[PDB]
Parts: C-alpha cells; structure tokens; sequence
C-alpha cells in the first residue's frame, strides 16, 4: 500500500497473509474454513496466517493454518487476469474471535464513488521498494466504468473494476495481491493488477467479487 496509513493491530480481522516462508499475497477470511484470494497468487505450499499485525514478530493472536485445497477459477486467464480469483480451504477451521473474523460477501455490486478499505503488507513505495512489518490501510473510491476503460483500454472485462486516485500517490501495489477491497462491510474486490503503483492516470484494478458469489457458494458447498 502506497500513500496509506498504519491500520492498527487487528482492526482488519478478516485480513490474512499467505505465507511460503515469506509474505507473498493477502487474502480474506469468508468463513471458519475458507479464504478468498487472487488466482495469480496460486502456488503449492501455502500457509494461511490469520490474526496478524506485525508479520515478522509473533505477537499473540496469530493462527497459522495450512491450506488443504487451493481452487483457482477454472476460467482464469494469466495473461488478461480475467477471473483472477482463488478459494483456499483451511486444513482445520479457524477459531473465530474479535481478532480473527469473516467478512461478508456482497448481496449486490457496488457503485462508482463507493468508498472502500484496501489493506495489505505490500510495497509502500511508488518508486523503488519498501515492505512494511505492520498492516497498512488505504481508503479508496471505486471509479466509473468509463474512467476505468479510458485508463486501460481493451483490458477491463466485466469481472474487473478500478479503484483509487488518478492524481497518483495512493494505491495498492505488489504484495497486496489477493487482499481485500471492502466497501460498507462487504468484500467487493480482490487486489489484482495495475500499471506500476500509485502512478498518475493508472489506478488499481480489482477482481469484481459480486460476479462470483454464486460460484463461491456452489464451490464451497461441493468441497
Ligand atoms: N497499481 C496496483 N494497484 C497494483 C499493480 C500490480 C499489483 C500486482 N499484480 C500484478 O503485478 C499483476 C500480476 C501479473 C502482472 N500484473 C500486472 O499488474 C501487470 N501490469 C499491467 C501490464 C499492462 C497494464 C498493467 C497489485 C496492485
Ligand atoms: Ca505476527
């Protein structure tokens, strides 16, 4: 997160860290046994880290649980990043508490101008690299369909939206991938892609979760 702020410990209790001996992606807890993340975050050997603030110190409240299943959308395309969504089943259920909590799926899609909360342990620099120890936060609005397509012509599918700031300076970045965009208490986005980070006229692009609620339920119910 570039241009954001320190969230404060466990203020984003649905935020998880995907760990393979290092933080590599975020995700969102949607019930005691399932996480939503990005298909481009897929790999073998994922450990889901719940309850985290400082990812480099065991502070208390952490739950580390291996993934038992990682289910990438069968229509994911790694070139266009269409259908950039993955479900992870935990090997054991998480113990839910004030520090480890699920986030609701949407009942409907959000509209342009909706303010959302984006969070993660990704890069904090728009030029070069700096990676934080504690969780960072950014409030960002959803942009219009047309502004999104005018920024990234021929690259925005019906399964994507843009959010952020065209003037630059405030954005998600590498290492925030797979993490949440939460609007009015609902998970509406997944951190997916963009050109650079926090660059003028290049907002962030997010997977449109409302298009996947039925797929998520249907897939969890059969797994
Ligand atoms: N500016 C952001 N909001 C942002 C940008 C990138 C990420 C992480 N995702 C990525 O790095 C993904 C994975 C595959 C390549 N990719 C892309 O973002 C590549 N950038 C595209 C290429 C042409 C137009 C812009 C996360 C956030
Ligand atoms: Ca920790």
């Amino acid at each position: 997160i570039v241009g954001g702020y320190t969230c404060g410990a466990n203020t984003v209790p649905y935020q998880v860290s995907l760990n393979s001996g290092y933080h590599f992606c975020g995700g969102s807890l949607i019930n005691s046994q399932w996480v939503v993340s990005a298909a481009h975050c897929y790999k073998s050997g994922i450990q889901v880290r719940l309850g985290e603030d400082n990812i480099n110190v065991v502070e208390g409240n952490e739950q580390f649980i291996s993934a038992s299943k990682s289910i990438v959308h069968p229509s994911y395309n790694s070139n266009t990043l269409n259908n950039d969504i993955m479900l992870i089943k935990l090997k054991s259920a998480a113990s839910l508490n004030s520090r480890v909590a699920s986030i609701s799926l949407p009942t409907s899609c959000a509209s342009a101008g909706t303010q959302c909360l984006i969070s993660g342990w990704g890069n904090t620099k728009s030029s070069g690299t700096s990676y934080p120890d504690v969780l960072k936060c950014l409030k960002a609005p959803i942009l219009s369909d047309s502004s999104c397509k005018s920024a990234y012509p021929g690259q925005i599918t019906s399964n994507m939206f843009c959010a952020g700031y065209l003037e630059g300076g405030k954005d998600s970045c590498q290492g925030d991938s797979g993490g949440p965009v939460v609007c009015s208490g609902k998970l509406q986005g997944i951190v997916s892609w963009g050109s650079g980070c926090a660059q003028k006229n290049k907002p962030g692009v997010y997977t449109k979760v409302c298009n996947y609620v039925s797929w998520i339920k249907q897939t969890i119910a059969s797994n």
